[PDB]
């Protein structure tokens, strides 16, 4: 079984996450995703709308997702892919270049992000 | 096969949404999801910040929801249930009484709504 890993805070859920979540899990045949605490959420400068609760809540529906664990600190990446015997590691290319550090432990693939759409823009036209 | 069918906008889809979908499934064997279009959505004095392309895009991945069609007007529910051979027709509770015309071709059901959160919450509050 080929098991890929995908990270992230998925705070008002839209297209552009969809479509990261398909490519993802169409890049081999399982689908984890470490969604941010809100507590590391604002390590990234960020503050969620909706609670860490809530928000694996609606993602452990999405078909593409097999299961959920949560974010919590930068560091615990290589034992996530130890524990969980993941074989693809990916991110959108917002990330190019920061998680190469992986490679060495499995195949890292950065997929471009669906241009058009954000949370940013999101708030600011609502 | 038990069909459910379940009319709505569902933008912005949030967790209420999410548990609503979740009990509209345990009522039978298959749910069909039909979408407000934006045209439609005008008729209920409202207007979607995702086009419906776009929510019929995310709600498609919810694994409660096998099946999405759009919501064009008020009368097409008599021949939408012909069509999909329908057995319970279902909605939150706001919508209490408001279909039990529909009684005497299926099933009606209305569920008690997720109290504390909607579509103008996330608005307002954003
Ligand atoms: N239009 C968009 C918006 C987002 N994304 C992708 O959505 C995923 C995560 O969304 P975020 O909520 O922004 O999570 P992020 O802050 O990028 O995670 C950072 C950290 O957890 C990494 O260890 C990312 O892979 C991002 O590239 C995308 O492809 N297209
Ligand atoms: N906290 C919430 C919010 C919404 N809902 C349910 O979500 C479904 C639809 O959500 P809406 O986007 O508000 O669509 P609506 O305008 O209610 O549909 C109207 C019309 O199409 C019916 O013929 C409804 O069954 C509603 O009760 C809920 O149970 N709990």
């Amino acid at each position: 079984m080929k098991k890929v890993i995908t990270y992230g805070t998925f705070d008002l859920l839209h297209w552009g996450h969809i479509k990261l979540l398909e490519r993802a899990k169409q890049l081999g045949d399982y689908l984890v995703v470490a969604i941010s605490t809100d507590e590391f959420n604002l390590q990234k400068q960020k503050k969620a709308y909706h609670s860490y609760e809530h928000r694996k809540l609606i993602l452990e529906t999405i078909r593409y997702v097999d299961e959920v664990i949560p974010e919590k600190n930068w560091e615990q990446k290589k034992q996530d892919i130890i524990d969980h015997n993941i074989d693809v590691f990916v991110m959108g290319d917002d990330w190019e270049g920061k998680f190469d550090f992986l490679k060495d432990q499995c195949e890292v693939v950065y997929l471009p992000r669906t241009e058009g759409i954000s949370t940013t823009k999101i708030k600011e036209e609502i």
